[PDB]
């Protein structure tokens, strides 16, 4: 009983679909873990999107990750509220869903 | 599920309820129903099985049994430091995740 385990952020392109990922339209959770970058969740102003796309670095090509339907939430910021959408990756176990939901909830002003 | 606020407060906790003393812990916890959900509380000492909440009504008190605690570290300005983590006994592993991503945001976690 001992507790590691980092959540990061990068951006990437989402979409409707895999082709219409363009351009960094939101904000990836993930973990470092295992074999490459482990995505948790999607953060986006965008309601639609079903996919998010994620080249390799090794360069074999790219990974697109389906997302689940998004939850809706209004934050607190400098320009007033500002309402976002939370993509769970499809199939996140809880234990990791609880991890961004904390994460969110804990930086982010919440209306 | 949306995200809810987690707050921070300050609480007693005990090897037993009655060494439930003044306030030797700190506890993650929402608000629900008027109910002060509490999740988990940290603290330097070991050897925690109860925590103790006085309901802000004065009707009375709630004791909580603890889980089992985990270590971990946090760097303070004075080094490293161990502190442990207790979940409350029962907690789904979705609020167990709630309470691990805001250890992470409001702890130095090493």
């Amino acid at each position: 009983e001992l507790s590691p385990v980092a959540l990061r952020q990068m951006s990437c392109a989402a979409g409707t679909t895999q082709t219409a990922c363009t351009d960094d339209n939101a904000l990836a959770y993930y973990n470092n873990s295992k074999g490459g970058r482990f995505v948790l969740a999607l953060l986006s102003d965008h309601q639609d999107l079903k996919w998010a796309r994620f080249p390799k670095s090794d360069g074999t090509g790219t990974i697109y990750t389906e997302l689940e339907p998004p939850c809706r939430f209004v934050t607190d910021t400098p320009k007033g509220p500002k309402v976002k959408y939370l993509y769970f990756i499809k199939g996140l176990n809880n234990l990791n869903r609880g991890m961004v939901l904390g994460s969110l909830a804990a930086t982010v002003r919440l209306q």
